[PDB]
RNA sequence: GAUCGGGUGUCCGCACUAAGUUCGGCAUCAAUAUGGUGACCUCCCGGGAGCGGGGGACCACCAGGUUGCCUAAGGAGGGGUGAACCGGCCCAGGUCGGAA
């Protein structure tokens, strides 16, 4: 249950920094959903599970494309990292916004 | 002192003026030092979230301290709208995050 939280607004380049965005607009994607975040994180070897009805507090869009929250495992509960490539949440958010466009485009 | 010279201001659909009487049109500058506000961009740092700590970049408006290669004149006036989603703020309920 000590898994970090990642919203689709963290990688949304059509959102300002005050609207939820966590990475620059140069390395962010246009409208990533919580299923594109879980699929490209689980495709590198990460422990990710999807909470499809978990919305963002700063998100206002009541429709389905903007809901969702992905919960990623960084530590095996012994303090050690699951992968040495993902030590922080920012290395999980710069990887998913790099592999999401390879899916549909 | 009789007529009466010599000359003006009353009479005009008049000539030109320009203190007022009255309603409109157009128009109404910019740079500095200080602080403030709002946004936005980009980094670190902490967190299971809503979030919290910190470094810069840029934009507009704002207060008021000096000013000008500034005006035909350019107030640091007064007000109103700020909504059907675009100012900021305080935000009931609701609502999203939370075990709270």
């Amino acid at each position: 249950d000590r898994f970090i939280c990642i919203y689709p607004a963290y990688l949304n380049n059509k959102k300002t920094i005050a609207e939820g965005r966590r990475i620059p607009i140069s390395k962010a994607v246009e409208n990533p959903t919580a299923t594109e975040i879980q699929d490209v994180c689980s495709a590198v070897g990460l422990n990710v599970f999807l909470e499809k009805n978990k919305m963002y507090s700063r998100e206002w869009n009541r429709d389905v494309q903007y809901r969702g929250r992905v919960r990623v495992q960084l530590k095996q509960e012994d303090g050690s990292l699951c992968l040495v490539q993902f030590p922080s949440r920012k290395s999980v958010m710069l990887y998913a916004a790099e592999m999401i466009p390879k899916l549909k485009t």
